[PDB]
């Protein structure tokens, strides 16, 4: 098993055990300037080398024993960055342990920050800054072993404007003027819990904070604190679910963030401070799934961690698969089903856009030479969260395979596993049941593109009503569409309503008079779910409505989650009425996008 994403020396030569980061954050050069110092413990007798993750950074000096080392920064290696060469002063036995002090600056162009100028922020009088490292940007703010293979615990001091307040994926540990330059802060944090390093995370703004449970304050700049403090008050009830069904939250704190609209994911797991994009903030708590998510990656993900990329389907599959568990218990079995195969139908549509034989399309996939974030989609959620799903039936139900799911968590608890680790204690915890896993076509599910091999069993209930208003409009002709009212939304929920939108989606086109229809009798111009808003405008831009051209510009710009971002973008470059605003749109708005969803819309946009 090795690493391909990663140049540092692999966890066989050398581990990093812990890191003291002190740095000063710089809005005037958009650089974080510092020492990361990481206590590294060989794993092999007689080291005389190892080797770091970098990109785009700056190495000053390298110091151990209080001397400068040498040190060379070999050539940059495409999306990988550039391997960083230390040269030990005395060679190392087995297991003995040495501190490395680097000193190093950030590139503004750092694929692992995003830097925002006042107007781009709420408050309009103060710059921001967040971090993303997953997968491999962590090497792009301070050298590292940038494998998920390694896990580490960290302490920080960070200076900031006395104006700004810092937060990081850490315990808070006081704050203090800064000696060396008054007009500043440095904020301290401690991760006392061993972490892989993607899950180092920063923030710097104007950022205030409420109380919403025991352990959970929201923090987000003061325009958005009233609005998030409602919309994610389940947090509490969520984390009492998980434990239940994961074992301990052994974390400390469960706070939340609310980011600007240009952070490109929905939430990302940060350990003691979930990161969140403002598209939950739909005034009626029905993204909260987003919320159960983020809080299962304590546990799958965050305490079990894939070894490297190659194997992501781990940690996500099973945060799928207890999210739907706690919103299940919440809201009821019919509707853990209910999501479930909302799910199954979101494969079908990722399967049929990169293709059924897409090597992407695998469970496992090898990313040799293959950017993470190019090779990302709901495959690893959703094919996982499938085989999961269906083992449950095969096993016999969601109490059994939940008490294999704790044990599990259990069993790897602090440690970084493959997929054959998971299938041995599979079959190690199910040693009664292995006939019956030996019915499974495991090559198929892990290792075949395309499809599933069997698809599961799911409860109706709560479908039933969206596909049939979907297929009422499909069938419908032109002296059907009278009959077509507001009444029939009266007993959808939100829910329903996002799958039935899903549903018609799927067929889409539809004829232009059925879309001017729907909106006539729906309305649904005047929803703000984003989901249901992102679903209703490419099923109008799908269906040539040029009506919807300015609508889905400014959905695909005034906010920057690039599950919504880059399929408006690529439909609207598709729909050739719309097709060269499109460009010129992305071509106007990229320099002030997030690096990486820049580049992704360009690559999907054909634009250099
Ligand atoms: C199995 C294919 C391997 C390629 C992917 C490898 C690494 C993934 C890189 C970045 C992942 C960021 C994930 C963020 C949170 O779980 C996502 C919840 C929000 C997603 C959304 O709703 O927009
Ligand atoms: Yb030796
Ligand atoms: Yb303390
Ligand atoms: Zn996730």
């Amino acid at each position: 098993i090795v690493d391909t994403c990663s140049l540092a020396s692999p966890a066989s030569v050398c581990r990093t055990k812990h890191l003291h980061l002190r740095c000063s954050v710089d809005f005037t050069r958009r650089t974080l300037t510092g020492t990361a110092a990481l206590t590294v413990q060989s794993q092999e007798d007689n080291l005389r080398s190892l080797v770091l993750d970098t990109k785009d950074l700056t190495i000053e000096k390298v110091v151990i024993n209080g001397q400068e080392v040498k040190y060379a920064l070999g050539e940059r290696q495409s999306y990988k960055g550039s391997p960083m060469e230390i040269s030990l002063p005395i060679a190392l036995s087995k297991n003995q342990e040495i501190v490395i002090e680097i000193s190093f600056e950030t590139s503004p162009k750092s694929s692992a920050l995003q830097w925002l100028t006042p107007e781009q922020t709420s408050g309009k009088e103060h710059p921001y800054l967040f971090s993303q490292c997953q997968a491999i940007h962590c090497r792009a703010i301070l050298p590292c072993q940038d494998t998920p293979s390694v896990k580490l615990t960290y302490t920080a001091e960070v200076s900031v404007p006395k104006e700004l307040v810092a937060l990081m994926s850490a315990i808070r540990d006081g704050e203090t003027p800064d000696p060396e330059d008054p007009s500043r802060k440095i904020y301290k944090f401690i991760q006392k819990v061993p972490i892989p390093c993607y899950l180092i995370a920063l923030v710097v703004g104007a950022l205030e904070s409420r109380q919403i449970g025991p352990r959970t304050l929201v923090w987000s700049e003061k325009e958005q604190v009233e609005k998030s403090a409602y919309e994610f008050s389940e947090t509490e009830s969520m984390l009492k679910i998980a434990e239940d069904l994961g074992g301990p939250y052994v974390w400390g704190q469960y706070d939340l963030l609310v980011l600007p609209p240009s952070f490109p994911y929905g939430g990302m797991e940060n350990p003691c401070l979930t990161f969140v994009t403002p598209t939950l903030l739909a005034g009626d708590k029905s993204l909260s799934n987003v919320i159960a998510h983020e809080i299962s990656h304590s546990w799958t993900g965050n305490l079990v961690t894939n070894k490297t990329w190659d194997h992501f389907w781990l940690n996500e599959g099973h945060t799928v698969y207890l999210e739907r568990h706690i919103c299940g218990r919440l809201f009821g079995e019919k509707f853990r089903h209910f999501n479930a195969l909302g799910g199954w139908g979101e494969l079908q549509n990722s399967v049929k856009t990169f293709g059924e034989t897409h090597p992407f399309t695998k469970l496992v996939v090898d990313l040799t030479d293959i950017d993470p974030n190019v090779a990302y989609s709901s495959v690893p959620y959703e094919k996982g969260f499938a085989l999961l799903f269906y083992l449950e039936q095969l096993l016999g139900g969601p109490e059994i395979f939940l008490g294999f799911l704790k044990a599990y968590v259990e069993k790897f608890s602090y440690k970084s596993i493959t997929t054959d680790d998971w299938k041995d204690f599979l079959y190690s915890y199910f040693k009664d049941k292995v006939d019956v896993l030996n019915q499974v076509d495991w090559n198929a599910w892990l290792y075949s593109p395309g499809l599933p091999p069997i698809k599961p069993n799911y409860d109706m209930t709560l479908t039933n009503a969206c596909i049939a208003l979907s297929q009422r409009w499909i069938t419908a002709k032109e002296d059907d569409l009278n009959s077509f009212n507001a009444t029939d939304l009266k007993d959808l929920s939100s829910h329903q309503l996002n799958e039935f939108l899903a549903q018609t989606l799927q067929r889409a086109p539809l004829p232009l008079g059925h879309i001017k229809r729907m909106q006539e009798v729906y309305n649904f111009n005047a929803i703000n779910n984003s989901e249901i808003r992102f679903r209703w405008l490419r099923l109008c831009i799908q269906s040539k409505w040029e009506d919807a051209i300015p609508l889905a510009l400014k959905m695909a710009t005034e906010q920057g989650r690039m599950k919504f971002t880059r399929p408006l973008f690529k439909d609207l470059a598709a729909f050739d009425k719309s097709h060269d605003q499109a460009v010129r749109t992305y071509q106007e708005h990229k320099a002030s996008m997030h690096p990486v969803t820049a580049m992704l819309v360009g690559k999907d946009l054909k634009v250099d």
